């Protein structure tokens, strides 16, 4: 029987590498987006081609906000992001939290709009789709259970050597990774995994040349193998981790 | 010649402790509070009867909210207006130590509830010390550099025991995480005007069990045995050290169930 | 043409996991052991049943002490470890840095218990796998570009507890803090050769049945994910991922493997 | 009566200054030493003229080898460390682990070789475990109506040491293993009081052997003042740690880099 994935922030990059390889592994893909709704689109076209009936897109903001239909509220967009895998599938194996913003927030020379966007996406978002997959798993009878949930946060390897202007952005990667310990440590009765993957530099758009490994930026296979190695069943005894994926440059210093 | 201290939820317990440590190096510290005014208020009438005008009280609520007043009033104004409190009454600040924190369970297994923990404990924690820190640095750099003072130190209050989270914590794990993450960016960030910033994390303090786990002395500490860390770190004999973190735990992180 | 796997500690428990699942990938192991000589010859005949001449086994006292040959050094018998591997089929892709000792030395209370514990504990978990890393990468160096393997790769052992000291093991503690520099260290001024070096630290893993059983059964339970310890293979499978050309951008890092026993607090 | 310090590698730069500092508190001094023979005597000239019987000078090497006679272990010579405090004024409360070797062991290209490894591990780890050893076997061997009233032991790390340095690999592994101490022996030492704890420079007191380009070069990378620190920048953090403020701090490192480890290249 087949198992499903929900990454959000799929449409591109290393999201979309995350679907890919989750899918080539048999999984059924829930593609996330926001504005890429025709690379989304594309993508799902492709995998259902391959399999029919393995690949659905879902829309949502996820920074911190109310949107329009009683006003919609984050956590509201995130549950029902779970129930989309749940409705079209009736299950949701893995969480991939990769989706991102990222823009300089400069403590030194509007802020409530970067404070919801970097926040919500990064951090909050994260915790009420970790919240909704595990009332989902908690509220299945014991016997109709996966027998592999698995949750993996997109954090970053360098924001311990923080990007100079970027405050926001490395506080809710901060947050984020006290929520892959807080959440494993939680949800591990339930025998739900969850884990963290650090990028370094990853399919830049010239930092590159101080990666002591190759002296370049990875490609987005190196990352997501990485990601759909944590979700395999080899890797069923590895929880509360974070696996920096940066070639060393979390290794260097000025 | 007087230097200033904002202490945020200075009312009680380790944040009195650091207004009373710094206050007994001679600054005047500006308490702020959020409920607890008589508290604030007795602690000011303290200070000032040991030393004439050097403590005033400031309220605000530090959750990521708007509140009432034009408009509704945001965290980052409120924020700010704490800050400016401290340029209007004294002409300085040197010193902000964010302490201010909201602590209770936000379980993932079992939403008004939900929305308000998010932003009182995405806030307080970590929400607030951001625009506080941002306020703080504006300040500093838009006075002139002859006039600067000589010891610029922000404290952030963090955790020693959030790398080994309390069960049911979930959100408030998450902001003192955060709070790390702004502790190191900006330290970085604002070295160049000589701001230093930097974390002092508490494990358990002044309870209110597991404190017979402590490795040292088995108990929790007193107040004074966090907040004289505080007050060392922000004394010129610290002027080298940016960006770091200063468990205050007596060993308890050392500890495995 | 078909890789080679140097594995110490290789006889029993996680070693063995760790060259089988290299073996099952298609590496040739080179199988080091310490005094376990007849598990090792056992596991060699398995594999080299599965696949003839895949499998050796060689014997080197890993503990930082001179031995009866002039004396010979710890050093040389680490140099000999490699020179192994590449006598025998021309080349080392991967070291697995896995043999350890493991018993207590209290700071709080026979100078030969003293002198032999840290030539052990630190030989075995920290200065042998530097001279093991050193001559692994003296050998890639000395390898004419054009003939060098695509994946090279250097795992150490680490220990996913180490943060949380146990208590009366603080030479064992030390050594793998050591390790644990010797990744950073050695991922660093490796990366030029395209060597990858990084770290595996098991918590609680095929925990020994050695007291009272509620002592067994108390450690245990103490793990969040299960409430077990870990089989080999859980550990192993890691250490495989992390050998594979899957694994080619990740360098300088450990991996823990402890079922979430690191977020804990007594 | 009086408190009683040792530190290791007293006479020069920090150890000096850690040295000063702790006397400027009131401690006696024991100032150990290897070859800053001249170095370490005119400390204790200037600590004694200040205050009659405050500092003693012992010599020792901290390498992990045997020295002359039936030879004499690295673990002995440190207990005789520990030993000349208690002989001279009958207490130790203070231990500061901060002599260190440290000079390249590059991985990619005899007694060079095995005395590298001794002097490079010695001095940074193997020492300060037999030290710290020592101390504690004082300790507990001292009636509890006699002990000291403030046991601290600090070990001088390294805050870089994550972010390691080209060619160092030896001296890195050494300082992780130091850390490794600090954190077993507070563990282990905190039932009788003693904290454990270390206090990890980037760049201080920078020598000056390179030319004037280079040295600023090094210096405009640190973060805050773009210079490495002072002496006593560094040992003031390690006389509040040792003070009876910092009674509840143990098992920590404090690292005073101004910010050097929060870069990246
Ligand atoms: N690539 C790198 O070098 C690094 C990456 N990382 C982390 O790895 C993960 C993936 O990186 P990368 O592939 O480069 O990610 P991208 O920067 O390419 O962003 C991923 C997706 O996030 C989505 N997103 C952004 N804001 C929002 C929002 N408010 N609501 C919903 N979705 C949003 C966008 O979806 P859409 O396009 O549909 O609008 C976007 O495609 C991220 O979590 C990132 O932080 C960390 C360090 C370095
Ligand atoms: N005590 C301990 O063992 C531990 C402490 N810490 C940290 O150390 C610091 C001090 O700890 P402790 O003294 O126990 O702190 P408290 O738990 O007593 O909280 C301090 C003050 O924070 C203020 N506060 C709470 N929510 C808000 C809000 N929404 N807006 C404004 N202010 C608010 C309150 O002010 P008022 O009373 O005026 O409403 C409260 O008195 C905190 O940052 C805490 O997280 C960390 C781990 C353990
Ligand atoms: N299992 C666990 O729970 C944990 C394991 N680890 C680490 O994982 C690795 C594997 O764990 P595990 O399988 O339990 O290891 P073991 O304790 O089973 O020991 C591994 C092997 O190391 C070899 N060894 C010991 N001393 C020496 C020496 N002086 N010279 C050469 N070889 C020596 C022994 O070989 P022989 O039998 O041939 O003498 C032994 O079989 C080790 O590095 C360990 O420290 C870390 C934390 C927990
Ligand atoms: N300065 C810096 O920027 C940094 C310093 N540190 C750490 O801080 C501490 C103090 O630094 P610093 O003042 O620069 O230290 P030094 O490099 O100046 O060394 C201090 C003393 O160690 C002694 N020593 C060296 N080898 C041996 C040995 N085998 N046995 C006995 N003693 C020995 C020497 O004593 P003698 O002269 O008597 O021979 C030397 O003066 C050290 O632990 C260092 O590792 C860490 C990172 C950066
Ligand atoms: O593509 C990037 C590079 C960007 C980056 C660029 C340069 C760096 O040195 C560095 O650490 C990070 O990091 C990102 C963080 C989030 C995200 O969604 C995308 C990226
Ligand atoms: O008083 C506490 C104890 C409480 C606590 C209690 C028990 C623990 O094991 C632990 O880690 C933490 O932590 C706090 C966190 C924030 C705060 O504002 C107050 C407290
Ligand atoms: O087999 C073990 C378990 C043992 C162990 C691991 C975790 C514990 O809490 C504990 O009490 C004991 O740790 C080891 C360390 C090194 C080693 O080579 C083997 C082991
Ligand atoms: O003097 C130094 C500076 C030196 C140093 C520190 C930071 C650097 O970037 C660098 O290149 C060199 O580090 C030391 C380590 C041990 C020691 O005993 C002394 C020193």
């Amino acid at each position: 029987t087949v198992p499903v994935a929900l990454v959000t922030g799929a449409a591109k990059r290393l999201g979309r590498s995350i679907a890919e390889g989750l899918h080539a592994e048999g999984y059924a893909v829930c593609l996330h987006y926001h504005r890429s709704a025709a690379e989304a689109n594309a993508l799902s076209a492709t995998l259902n081609a391959r399999r029919p009936n393995s690949a659905i897109t879902v829309q949502a903001d996820l920074s911190n906000v109310a949107t329009a239909p009683a006003p919609v509220t984050l956590f509201t967009r995130c549950a029902e992001l779970v129930a989309a895998c749940y409705t079209h599938w009736g299950r949701c194996d893995v969480l991939v939290n990769n989706a991102s913003s990222f823009y300089p927030t400069p403590l030194l020379r509007a802020m409530e709009t970067a404070t919801a966007d970097l926040f919500g996406s990064n951090a909050i978002a994260p915790y009420f789709l970790i919240k909704a997959f595990a009332h989902r798993v908690a509220g299945t009878p014991a016997k109709h259970r996966g027998t592999n949930y698995s949750i993996i946060n997109m954090v970053d390897a360098m924001t311990n050597q923080p990007l100079l202007g970027y405050t926001i952005y490395t506080m809710a990667k901060g947050a984020l990774e006290g929520l892959t310990r807080s959440a494993a440590l939680e949800l591990a009765p339930l025998q739900i995994r969850v884990n963290g993957v650090g990028p370094g530099l990853s399919v830049l758009v010239g930092h590159r040349s101080k990666v002591p490994l190759y002296q370049r930026d990875s490609s987005a296979a190196e990352v997501s193998d990485v990601v759909i190695f944590l979700c395999s069943s080899k890797a069923k005894y590895i929880t509360g981790t974070c696996v920096k994926v940066d070639g060393g440059y979390s290794l260097t210093r000025a």
